[PDB]
């Protein structure tokens, strides 16, 4: 059963099994007054293991690389961050410093310096225009256009039909916009349509926060926002 916010105390890590190969990680952080929990994705890389964003804080992401050392026992030699919020970057010094080479596009890092947030040290190409994809190790990465964020990626595993949406997707039981002060409302349902249009066979769809749900957490997401645009 997935892990749910009030099960995990700030501070720790779990791991939950998607697939052969394919893990997400959830962490707990505070924000706004608040605990949220908090998604990322891990993929088998050959020996290695290729992380997809932080888990949201330098002590989460600790946790998260010993969770992975105790449970998988593979080197995390690679972490890709989604955009340039601390859920995403957050923890990016601690991932350098454990021998893991950070990632991310060139948008992404330039927005994280800008808001004075960790910067991933390399950048990746071939992202920079709507419905740009690219090859990354065992994943696909894709630019869809702004929503949540105008630098938001989405990352999909091909071996199992994994559609990892980042924080461009509400998980189901989320019915209200909410924090959206970096977001293009506007263009955010056209970025989802195109998720849509290039990942028709997803299996699993996992949010940036919440539960794991399928393709219909696209529609969700779109009628959220929308709602919240109409006033
Ligand atoms: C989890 C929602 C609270 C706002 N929030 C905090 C961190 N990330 C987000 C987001 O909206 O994606
Ligand atoms: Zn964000
Ligand atoms: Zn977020």
């Amino acid at each position: 059963e997935y892990p749910t916010v009030s099960e995990i105390p700030v501070g720790e890590v779990r791991l939950y099994q998607i697939a052969d190969g394919v893990w997400s990680h959830i962490a707990t952080q505070s924000f706004d007054g608040a605990v949220y929990p908090s998604n990322g994705l891990i993929v088998r890389d050959g020996d290695e293991l290729l992380l997809i964003d932080t888990a949201w804080g330098a002590k989460n992401t600790a946790a998260l690389l010993a969770e992975i050392e105790k449970q998988i026992g593979l080197p995390v030699t690679r972490a890709v961050s989604t955009h340039f919020h601390d859920d995403r970057v957050g923890g990016v010094d601690v991932l350098r410093a454990a021998g893991v080479a950070t990632y991310a596009s060139p948008s992404t890092r330039r927005l994280a310096e800008v808001e004075g947030n960790e910067i991933p040290t390399h950048s990746l190409e071939g992202l920079s225009s709507s419905g740009d994809a690219v090859r990354f190790g065992p994943v696909e990465l894709f630019y869809p256009g702004a929503a949540h964020s105008t630098d938001n990626l989405v990352v999909y595993v091909p071996s199992a039909s994994v559609l990892y949406g980042g924080c461009a997707i509400y998980e189901l039981s989320r019915t209200s916009a909410g924090n959206v002060a970096d977001a293009d409302l506007a263009e955010w349902p056209t970025s989802i349509e195109r998720i849509q249009q290039h990942y028709p066979e997803a299996q699993f769809v996992i949010p940036g926060h919440g539960l794991p749900g399928g393709l219909d957490l696209l529609k969700h997401t779109t009628n959220v926002v929308k709602a919240h645009t109409n006033r």
